[PDB]
């Protein structure tokens, strides 16, 4: 079978806390003796439209930040700002702090989101960083500070923290250094993204997964050159496929005996002809939020 | 709308591995009991048609290797309940959540924590199909992985994984060891009944579309429940039960559209098709979001 699968979220759940300043409440990430959260928690209504964050932050005291881990209040003993994230230093270390690191992911890469409200985890799902640096998340009011992550062995690699929804309903945020993905800004304004494109190497991975699970109606007898495929792919607002992408698809190619450029010829036919009512792995649309690695691990 | 799983940490803290000879699967460690599929006691060649009672009579506590990670939990008692093994262990799980064992209905959804050798690998959302299979993602060694829902702080355990069918869907039991559907834990070819579309969930999905301002498909007609069920079966949709009508209640109230009026709108979509339009960015009607799922993501 094949499902959109998230990493188990327990190691991240034990880091989540609630952070309040004024009448604003969102989530923080508690690692060792530091809590990370979106800086716009210091903003009032009158601040949110053009917040001069350095100016607003210097006027705040440690005691203006109310941090709660379940029943317990954590005492803030210092605060600083790193780009769009606030670092609240606390007098107590999180014992549940896992082995972790902070990474900035590339567009087309995937990661799990642990959506939280008032510091309590509510759900977990899988996302990709879109080529236009938005994410198609499920985030309501109160979800800021929810984080996205990958787990390699015993290590949690944090790659996203949530800050906002765009008018189109997609979402935008930062890495754990507080740098936004994309051309967005932590002010209360309607912001449009650049035109999105489809993550081709991931569509190809998913087609291979469909074959591994017995679905093959979209295959064809034809091949294509890499450049002629890319010409068609760009026409349809699909990302170009690089030779590194081709190399990454090798394992999936070997396992199934379908040359990458044969699968590209299939995808080209799907783009030109559409799906003619049919479905692949349940979907009526071509899915682009599985990486080759995602498909490999899940299918062995 | 995403498929969203429950946070899995409370269940991760309960996963262990259980080994008999070379056969290793997963178990669920709550208080001082470990729950797992009984077929752990079967050699690969025993699985063709096992005599579970006779295989268990030859077993002693000291034939069972239970491990949390690499740490052995000594087994101090054992009993078979339907198709699961209960192994009493000498340590109460310090991470035991508040929990319940529940038997769910077809159509209901739940999160699966896929595990191998006692270690969680992934979590995803499943629906229990009307033919009592699930469209899971499971490899060798996944048995004893569990499906669950979390209400407030209480984990309601509803599924334990035992097997894959010829069509590549999956079958298992509740935590009392009773299979969902007409399957047995024997390495024999078995067939699921023909599957049907989960009508209550499709209706939930239509409510979700209305809540988001997508309401072209609403019409001025209504229907009886019986007339709707008889029409729906002709399109291989499940009949609605009284419980289905009940769990659509909150979405009915939220939108002010009576359940039976939404049924009349769906009947017209069945009878006339989408005429080329979409609902919620899709020509397909989705059937694996329950009314609870719709609430979790809209409000
Ligand atoms: C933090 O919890 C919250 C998360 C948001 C809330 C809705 N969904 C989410 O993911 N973040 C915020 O509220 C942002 C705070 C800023 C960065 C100071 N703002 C935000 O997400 O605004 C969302 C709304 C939805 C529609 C839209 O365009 N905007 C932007 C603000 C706005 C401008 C003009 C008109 C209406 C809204
Ligand atoms: C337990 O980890 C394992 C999980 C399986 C492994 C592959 N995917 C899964 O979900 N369960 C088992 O191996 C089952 C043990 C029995 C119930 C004692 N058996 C099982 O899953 O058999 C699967 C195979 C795949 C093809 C097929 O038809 N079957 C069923 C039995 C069978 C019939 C005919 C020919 C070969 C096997």
């Amino acid at each position: 079978g094949f499902r959109k699968m998230a990493f188990p979220s327990g190691k991240v759940e034990g880091c989540m806390v609630q952070v309040t300043c004024g009448t604003t409440t969102l989530n923080g990430l508690w690692l060792d003796d530091v809590v990370y959260c979106p800086r716009h928690v210091i903003c009032t209504s009158e601040d949110m439209l053009n917040p001069n964050y350095e100016d607003l932050l210097i006027r705040k005291s440690n005691h203006n930040f109310l941090v709660q881990a379940g029943n317990v209040q954590l005492r803030v003993i210092g605060h600083s700002m790193q780009n769009c994230v606030l670092k609240l230093k606390v007098d107590t270390a999180n014992p549940k702090t896992p082995k972790y690191k902070f990474v900035r992911i590339q567009p087309g890469q995937t990661f799990s989101v642990l959506a939280c409200y008032n510091g309590s985890p509510s759900g977990v799902y899988q996302c990709a960083m879109r080529p236009n640096f938005t994410i198609k998340g499920s985030f309501l009011n109160g979800s800021c500070g929810s984080v996205g992550f990958n787990i390699d062995y015993d290590c949690v690699s944090f790659c996203y923290m949530h800050h906002m929804e765009l008018p189109t309903g997609v979402h935008a945020g930062t890495d754990l250094e507080g740098n936004f993905y994309g051309p967005f800004v932590d002010r209360q304004t309607a912001q449009a993204a650049g035109t999105d494109t489809t993550i081709t190497v991931n569509v190809l991975a998913w087609l291979y997964a469909a074959v591994i699970n017995g679905d093959r109606w979209f295959l064809n007898r034809f091949t294509t050159t890499l450049n002629d495929f890319n010409l068609v792919a760009m026409k349809y607002n699909y990302e170009p496929l690089t030779q590194d992408h081709v190399d990454i698809l090798g394992p999936l190619s070997a396992q199934t005996g379908i040359a990458v450029l044969d699968m590209c010829a299939s995808l080209k036919e799907l783009l030109q002809n559409g799906m003619n009512g049919r479905t692949i792995l349940g979907s009526a649309l071509l899915e682009d939020e599985f990486t080759p690695f995602d498909v490999v691990r899940q299918c062995s």
